[PDB]
């Protein structure tokens, strides 16, 4: 049958490792028809790599959503969304569409590493996106914010956060451990409301991992669209991103992206799956 | 070795078949590191499919170029560029970069007339003399050459000569549906020899993004080390498969399948000196 239509709602990462660029790249690697409704353009200073976020006007955001809704996505992913207004609209486009899958990557920006910048966006994601999400994909910080637990440091903490987030309406929860968990291996925790699954790969180099989160969530969405269950989709996504990470490369002294095409071009990576 | 970094200077096609979307998708298919400096956003009315083109401000355009230049592209493609100002800056950024390859897709909208011939003039002045490859369709080639309507391979040879002499190192004029409908003929010229490139003419219903995809593939193939002639032949094969495997999105548009070459099938290109 036809390619599945997969929409991301996200900003442009000019460096092209994260943002909508990671999304579209990943959708393409996974044999789906990628689409984007652009929210903002992120650029980087040539000397410091300091970010500058330029919002797109709401009129143009809405016109893009109108076109995408008309086309009719089979699955929708949200990336980093910067305002309450866009968060609310993203949930509404999903609800208006005939998409069967909604993957929410609840991206938050930090003022420390234990302090959120812009707590209002967290409340808006809880209010508008969690109750709609097929899969929500917080990192360890984000999971602590969504759950209200604060700092999480263990699989047991992640289980508690997943329970809470599920109870807030997300159908499936994957709490990424990854670098933030800082163990010998890379652990994530998947929950479906009944069983907790720990997903494990090797922990690869950490220097060039830009776009890992976006890519994981994008892969999850494409795998869902192509007919994997949420559990299978997150397992497959972890393999996909792990290869991308292993094969990350140095862009400059400030960043290096994952290699989105590594899973297909270079190597598959094994994922261990255990009940916890 | 490292992925080649390939930048497109292009707008967003919200429908995702053409524009920067086709470019990034094609770059990815061809095992390069795709990047975009966005010039504009094109949206379509849900009921009539009427297009609205929203230019992006020059300040955000410049911020993107600074980032992309810092990264350091190995190859740059230009897509549909809306203003003489942008056309000029695109050539400048190529020269400022260490990129070895510049692929200019001289996209025009036919309104033997364009909306603003000043854009054609700016392409001639600022882009053609920097281009490794320029990739006009039959209409665009008439405009760039000053010949108007082209009807034949012979006309295409004249237009290719004129465009080459305006300073493009290599010229491929796409005939496609405009020229004939039993086969899809293109004319490649390197200043020395004229080559006709041929595939079968495939379905014509769902061909959205074909031109962008062709120029994007040319760019990636040059970045990955194919000569200009081999790059354009490979690009024609790549897009031929994408066209053959095109599909209906809605009543208004049917995109090419950018991944068809690698996932579905290759298509051989017949090459003959003419
Ligand atoms: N260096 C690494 N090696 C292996 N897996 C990793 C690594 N970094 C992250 N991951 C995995 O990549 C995915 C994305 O992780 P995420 O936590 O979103 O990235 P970040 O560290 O930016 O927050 C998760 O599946 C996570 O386990
Ligand atoms: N229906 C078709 N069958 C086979 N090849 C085609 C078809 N339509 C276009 N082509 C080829 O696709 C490429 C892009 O052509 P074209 O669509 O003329 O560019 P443009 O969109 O800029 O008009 C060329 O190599 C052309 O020969």
């Amino acid at each position: 049958g036809a390619l599945k239509k997969v929409l991301t709602i996200a900003g442009s990462d000019t460096s092209a490792g994260a943002g909508m660029q990671a999304d579209l790249k990943t959708f393409q690697e996974l044999d789906t028809y990628g689409m984007v409704a652009l929210t903002a353009i992120v650029t980087m200073d040539k000397d410091t790599w300091s970010h500058d976020v330029t919002p797109l006007p709401m009129d143009v955001f809405e016109k893009q959503l109108e076109t995408a809704l008309s086309i009719g996505p089979d699955a929708i992913k949200t990336g980093m969304l910067g305002t309450e207004e866009i968060i609310k609209r993203a949930g509404e486009v999903y609800e208006a569409s005939n998409a069967q899958y909604f993957v929410v990557d609840p991206v938050m920006v930090c003022k420390g590493e234990d302090e959120v910048l812009n707590p209002g966006n967290t409340e808006a994601m809880i209010k508008y996106l969690l109750p709609k999400a097929t899969v929500v994909t917080p990192n360890l910080f984000e999971a602590g914010q969504l759950s209200g637990l604060g700092k999480l440091n263990s699989i047991e903490d992640m289980k508690k956060a997943a329970t809470i987030i599920f109870d807030k309406g997300a159908q499936h929860v994957i709490i990424k451990g990854g670098k933030a968990l800082d163990q010998d291996k890379s652990y994530d925790l998947y929950y479906d409301g009944q069983t907790f699954y720990q997903l494990t790969t090797d922990m690869f180099q950490q220097s060039y991992n830009h776009g890992a989160g976006c890519t994981f969530a994008a892969a999850t969405t494409a795998y869902l669209a192509n007919g994997k269950s949420p559990k299978e989709a997150v397992i497959s996504a972890k393999a996909f991103v792990a290869s991308a990470i292993k094969n990350g490369w140095k862009m400059n002294d400030f960043v290096g992206p994952v290699d989105h095409g590594a899973y297909n071009r270079i190597e598959h990576i094994d994922v261990e799956v255990t009940e916890v």
